[PDB]
């Protein structure tokens, strides 16, 4: 999260990491054994790891469980990145407390203009690299979808929302993949892409979760 702020300790208890030996992609915990990520996060062996607010630093609130089902949305195009959305299914249930609890999927789409709330331990740096240890949170409204379409011509599909600021300095970066966008207790987008971190103009394009509630549901069913 680039311009973003520290969270206080386990105020965003939905946000897991994915780790492979190291941090590479955020996720969000939809109920006691399955989490929502990007496909573009996909690995054959993931270790999800919860309660985490310094991921190198044993705090006492971690519950590290494998991933069991590694689940890509079926429509999934690598070079688009349109239908970037990923299920995840725990080897066990977790505990659920305070520093561990779910989000809730959205109901209906949020309008333009809603503010919501993006976290992660991705780059926190607009040029080059910094991984932060503890857990960033950034508060940005989404955008209209002819700013998105404007800044991304022919790239922003109907599963895409832009969320962010047209003036840059505040953004999600590499690492915040696979990370929630939640707007009033709703997970509303998934971090996707962008063009750079935190440039005018540049907003940052994420998976459009309302449009994947009913597949969600299914797979977890099926699953
Ligand atoms: O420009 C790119 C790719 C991004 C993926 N890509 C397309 C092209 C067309 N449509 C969809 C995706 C081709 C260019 N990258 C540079 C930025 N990196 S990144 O710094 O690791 C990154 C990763 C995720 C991000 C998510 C957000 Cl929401 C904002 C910035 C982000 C930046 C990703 C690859
Ligand atoms: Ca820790």
């Amino acid at each position: 999260i680039v311009g973003g702020y520290t969270c206080q300790e386990n105020s965003v208890p939905y946000q897991v990491s994915l780790n492979s030996g190291y941090h590479f992609c955020g996720g969000s915990l939809i109920n006691d054994q399955w989490v929502v990520s990007a496909a573009h996060c996909y690995k054959s062996r993931i270790q999800v790891r919860l309660g985490e607010h310094n991921i190198n630093v044993l705090e006492g609130n971690e519950q590290f469980v494998n991933a069991a089902k590694i689940i890509k949305h079926p429509n999934f195009d690598r070079e688009t990145y349109n239908n970037d959305i990923m299920l995840i299914k725990l080897s066990s249930p977790v505990k659920l407390n305070a520093r561990v609890a779910t989000v809730a999927l959205p109901s209906s789409c949020a309008p333009a203009g809603t503010q919501c709330l993006i976290s992660g331990w991705g780059n926190t740096l607009s040029s080059g690299v910094n991984e932060p240890d503890l857990l960033q949170c950034l508060d940005a409204p989404l955008l209209p979808q002819a700013d998105c379409e404007a800044s991304y011509p022919g790239k922003i599909t109907d599963n895409m929302v832009c969320v962010g600021f047209l003036e840059g300095g505040k953004d999600s970066c590499q690492g915040d993949s696979g990370g929630p966008v939640v707007c009033n207790g709703e997970l509303q987008g998934i971090v996707s892409w962008g063009y750079g971190c935190a440039l005018p103009d540049n907003p940052g394009v994420y998976t459009k979760v309302c449009n994947y509630v009913d597949w969600i549901q299914d797979t977890i069913a099926a699953n």
